């Protein structure tokens, strides 16, 4: 574990830092004027290896059109290129990996709606983004860090039409890692 996980920390000190300034410098803060009045940051779970899981990539050769959110006050069509099957909470869970049109910036966007959605966290789901070492094909593996699941633009700003996640990525388990986010302030 320690061999790949020290490298997971190498990518992570850069990860949390570049994602933070994606929400601050790249795009202006999606966190409401009301919310960020007391709070300041991309709502972030603290690095937890138990919510760092391993999944087998199942790549679909003919991708369907799935509307998900972007960082540009907009909603954009993604293509269903993969499904990531892993173990979590005593059974095999699956999360579908999409990318807008013909992405090669490694930017895989996976939604997962769990038990903390609208309870221990804000409603809409928990949204997670992977950028692997390479491009994934049927048979590859990929690491799903739910402990790095980001604050979605939709759940914070109602001016974003919220993504449309398939029934298959709805997880019947709680993802509690690091700090939470109190929607009921």
């Amino acid at each position: 574990m320690d061999e790949d996980t020290e490298d997971w920390e190498t990518q992570l000190q850069a990860n949390r830092d570049e994602k933070d300034r994606f929400f601050s410098e790249h795009r202006q803060s999606p966190i409401p004027p009301e919310e960020r009045d007391d709070f300041d940051g991309l709502s972030y779970f603290d690095p937890d290896p138990d919510y760092r899981v391993e999944a087998t990539v199942t790549v679909h050769e003919t991708p369907e059109s799935v509307d998900l959110e972007t960082s540009d006050d907009r909603t954009v069509r993604y293509l269903h290129v993969a499904t990531l099957s892993f173990d979590l909470d005593g059974e095999s869970r699956d999360l579908h990996a999409f990318r807008q049109a013909a992405d090669e910036s490694r930017t895989l966007f996976v939604p997962f709606r769990d038990k903390t959605t609208g309870q221990q966290s804000y409603d809409g789901g928990r949204y997670m983004e992977l950028e692997p070492d390479r491009d994934l094909s049927d048979g590859d593996e990929i690491t799903l860090d739910f402990n790095l699941a980001y604050s979605p633009f939709c759940a914070y700003s109602d001016t974003f039409s919220c993504p449309l996640p398939p029934e298959s990525n709805w997880l019947e388990t709680a993802v509690t890692a690091g700090e939470r986010t109190d929607l009921e302030h």
